């Protein structure tokens, strides 16, 4: 797959392959994760502690925009491939910019759930996945790089269903302009996933997680996936199908 | 194990995990380049294509350069844990110092390997795991970042070889003086490895690799490993305990 390349984007089987790559990883940043505490104070507005200059906002979110600014100057967020979570911050690149084809439909920027992700992260994946409950203060820099990692791969993934959701439609226009013609949400809902293929990837992803690392065991974590994280990937791909005409 | 607690990093256990943790990283790293060219200018010094205003060095060295003073400011680089590539450029931290009891011998500082393992990694090392020869224009960022974080595990892996050689002395103290006293470094050789259970990590490891992704076999991926990365973490050990006393 190359984003250079439409046909290759557009290719069935090459996202299929992609996801597998962008989802083993969300299993292992989470892995990474469980091995702090939950450490409310980085995530407390307003950094109460830190003596920021006139920082207004968390601790992560001085971390995360401060180490999105130098990913940035590398081309990072110029692939069609990052979405950053501080877009009013991230600097340009010294580097020669790289024409991206377009094969999304113009909207597609509209489409964003970063703010969403975070939410969710924070208040209802950490508390299930932390190593016990508490500030651990000597660690405060160790699990925010964690968590802006977390975010990097929760957000990259969530993100490509535009892609993953734009070849579909394409595979089979007759069918998906029916069901978006009728705004049928449970239709579409039904056609963009086959209960049969997501269980084994889950099967496979299980398996993963336990030949890596890991009180919390593979099985139960694949679920958390399962429960909290899947559902905000198919918000994006039936929002765009939607708006699709 | 936790670097405020002495006997919780000269426990032999616990170092036994913390390598383990350590050593499977270097080659989730390896695999993850193995995806990319070899990309020849993102290593030629002076950044031939690239206009850095007055940067003298490739253009990995700007990267890792720029990305090693944004960690910094989150404590990073003050954990016995990390030894940075660029030590004159990394900034401070707006967070309070941690105190790290004294565990290592005074002369630990001087035992740094930084250059020669970002030597055998560009010239040994990429060759061996790249996908093909030649530069990709258009992934110079991301190979670039996929080298700084295998140059940061690398690191980190083999510089915790003067606290693995640090809780071996003091295991055995009567043992090591004797051998360290008649520079017999054979000796030391052969009772910091045993062949059975050096053996053993390594047939873990590949079956690692094997799950976790992958023209390079996991077996040969090991033994890449073996053969180019072993020998130097073996020659931090020598080198501290010869001047131990
Ligand atoms: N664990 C230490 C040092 C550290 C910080 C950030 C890192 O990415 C790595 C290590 C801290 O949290 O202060
Ligand atoms: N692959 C693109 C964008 C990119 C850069 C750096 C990254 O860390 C990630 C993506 C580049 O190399 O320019």
């Amino acid at each position: 797959m190359d984003f250079t390349k439409p046909e290759t984007v557009l290719n069935l089987q090459n996202i299929r392959d992609e996801l597998v790559r962008m989802e083993d990883s969300i299993i292992f940043k989470f892995i990474e994760r469980s091995h702090f505490a939950t450490c409310p104070s980085v995530y407390e507005a307003n950094h109460p502690g830190l003596e920021i200059p006139n920082f207004k906002g968390s601790f992560l979110d001085w971390a995360l925009s401060n180490l999105e600014i130098a990913h940035s100057r590398i081309r990072r967020f110029e692939s069609p491939d990052e979405t950053p979570f501080f877009p009013d911050k991230i600097q340009k690149s010294f580097l020669p910019s790289i024409n991206y084809p377009q094969i999304l439909a113009p909207y597609a920027p509209e489409v964003n759930y970063n703010d969403k992700i975070k939410k969710v992260y924070i208040e209802k994946i950490i508390p299930l996945i932390s190593k016990r409950d508490g500030d651990d203060k000597n660690n405060f820099g160790s699990v925010a790089t964690r968590d802006i990692e977390c975010l990097q791969s929760l957000s990259r993934r969530i993100h490509f269903g535009k892609f993953v959701a734009e070849a579909k439609f394409q595979s089979d226009i007759p069918l998906y302009t029916k069901l978006i013609k009728s705004k049928d949400v449970e239709g579409i809902m039904k056609n963009i996933t086959n209960s049969a293929v997501e269980e084994k990837i889950l099967e496979r992803l299980t398996k993963k997680a336990e030949v890596y690392g890991v009180r919390i065991t593979p099985e139960y974590l694949v679920k958390i996936y399962k429960e909290i994280v899947i559902p905000i990937t198919k918000e994006v791909e039936v929002e765009y199908l939607l708006r699709r005409l």
